[PDB]
């Protein structure tokens, strides 16, 4: 008991959406607390 | 003409001031930009 259409497109888009994810924490928000600064002296 | 209270009190206390100022001027406010500091990093 499957749908048709939702076997094929929500696994799809759950790929989509975790190879994004994995392409995206290595580089894009490894930096994200080191390289955040204030102008202060505190 | 001149007063005999004047003559002597007038001065005294210019005296008074002027010495005040010369042991104030060198010590008291001579580091009073170069140890202004202000907490930033601008």
């Amino acid at each position: 008991h499957s749908t048709a259409i939702g076997r094929v497109w929500l696994s799809v888009i759950f790929i989509f959406r975790i190879m994004v994810l994995v392409v995206a924490a290595e580089s894009v928000w490894g930096d994200e607390k080191s390289s955040f600064i204030c102008n202060t002296l505190q």
